[PDB]
């Protein structure tokens, strides 16, 4: 009923805890070998649920770099933000793909998942993380949800903007 | 609150719909290249949600054989399968690792899921999954659920038994 609470807990438990751990000594070994990457796995939260189906970034402010190299296999990929044309910060970027989930609940009739509670399961999906990574021991300062809406009258959004937004706040703290 | 029909529209959406389309190919390659493999998944649902921690069949009379090849990385274990002493049948067999989810979300003190409704929630992962794959359209004959209690008293079960009483069925038709 409450179908965001299961699935937060289940990303937690059978991915976050499993990869977050490891990701420190992989982004200090590509900032040796392979500008540094800044430190956390920044988790992108849309609470309309929309996630492009090839994980792949419209925004031409955040451009692919590169993948993490491996400590399961593991795709994690490293982004440069842009601003003004200009090279801004490098991170380690990626979707909650459960999102995408409970969109593709909300289309299948057997699911029982209604159309119109997307935003509601988003916004208990994203409160839910956040109390499990209140209490998370595997979270020493490794992951950063970034979650946003855009503007209800088709207003224009910088998703590179937002992502900005968070890397400077860690480089204030 | 029933937490268990999130999981299996998850576990559906995220997992089985992505790797069951391209099965038969993989194991149809496998039967000419590296007694021949079966036809299906066979996906292990012990009731009590008891999953070893490294995928690891106890069963002696379970003996892996090899990894299936690629067609996202798919990690899946051709199995022999033994009787009294005697080769019986050769299957790709993997657990339902949500059971596992279930068993770790009743250990943590923040998740509300009480320890005693492990096997409630088990029969309904179950039951909505059996549900799902009735009017799922890439199961096209390419997986099995093999749901199972083991007896009250501590009286001796064989998984490999079980494994091959749905092996034979699927022989028969
Ligand atoms: C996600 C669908 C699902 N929903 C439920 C209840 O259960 C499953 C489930 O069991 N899925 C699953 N089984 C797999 C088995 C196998 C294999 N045979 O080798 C392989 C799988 O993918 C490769 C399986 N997959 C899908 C994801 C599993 C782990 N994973 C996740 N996890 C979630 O997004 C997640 O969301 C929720 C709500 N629960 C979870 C925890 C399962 N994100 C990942 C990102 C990456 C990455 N960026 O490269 C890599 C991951 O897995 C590495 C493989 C390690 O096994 C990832």
């Amino acid at each position: 009923f409450n179908v965001a609470h299961g699935l937060a807990w289940s990303y937690y438990i059978g991915y976050l805890r499993l990869i977050l751990p490891e990701l420190q000594a992989r982004i200090r070994t590509y900032n040796q070998h392979y500008g540094a990457v800044s430190q956390r796995l920044y988790i992108l939260l849309p609470l309309d649920c929309g996630v492009p189906d090839n994980l792949s970034m419209a925004d031409p402010n955040i451009r692919f770099l590169d993948k993490l190299p491996q400590q399961r296999v593991y795709s994690n990929s490293i982004y440069e933000l842009l601003e003004n044309g200009q090279r801004a910060g490098t991170c380690v970027l990626e979707y909650a793909t459960p999102l995408q989930t409970l969109f593709a609940m909300s289309q299948y009739s057997q699911a029982g998942f209604s159309r119109e509670d997307r935003l509601e399961q988003a916004k208990l999906f994203c409160r839910t993380l956040e109390d499990i990574l209140a209490d998370a021991p595997e979270s020493q300062n490794n992951c950063r949800l970034i979650a946003y809406q855009e503007p209800a009258d088709d207003s224009s959004f910088s998703l590179s903007q937002e992502v900005l937004r968070h890397l400077r706040q860690e480089e204030k703290e």
